[PDB]
């Protein structure tokens, strides 16, 4: 499913992401936008390390979820990667919360660093009444 901007904003707020670990809702929105275009079915296979990024937040199969196809998988979220390809993002958000508890935090995603970090991101939540 491809979420509409404000629909996702409201969902993330409802799941307690606004201010999670000091990160604003607009920053989480900016991450989702540049990572998957708000698409829960997005997957990106990296031939280099044979790992795949899954879902709306593009969570990696080498460290966080298990897809049974990547070498050196750690499965830190104790979750099958297929749960990150659902229309309901509850599972994905629970894993995301674990992912950002690591030292790098949200800076783990290069796209976020390149397109969101230190920039005006107020546009992502404008008019959503959140």
């Amino acid at each position: 499913k491809v979420f509409e901007r404000c629909e996702l904003a409201r969902t993330l707020k409802r799941l307690g992401m606004d201010g999670y670990r000091g990160i604003s809702l607009a920053n989480w929105m900016c991450l989702a936008k540049w990572e998957s275009g708000y698409n829960t079915r997005a997957t990106n296979y990296n031939a280099g390390d044979r790992s795949t990024d899954y879902g709306i937040f593009q969570i990696n199969s080498r460290y966080w979820c298990n897809d049974g196809k990547t070498p050196g998988a750690v499965n830190a979220c104790h979750l099958s990667c297929s749960a990150l390809l659902q229309d309901n993002i509850a599972d994905a958000v629970a894993c995301l919360k674990r992912v950002v508890r690591d030292p790098q935090g949200i800076r783990a995603w290069v796209a976020w660093r390149n397109r969101c970090q230190n920039r005006d991101v107020r546009q992502y939540v404008q008019g959503c009444g959140v």
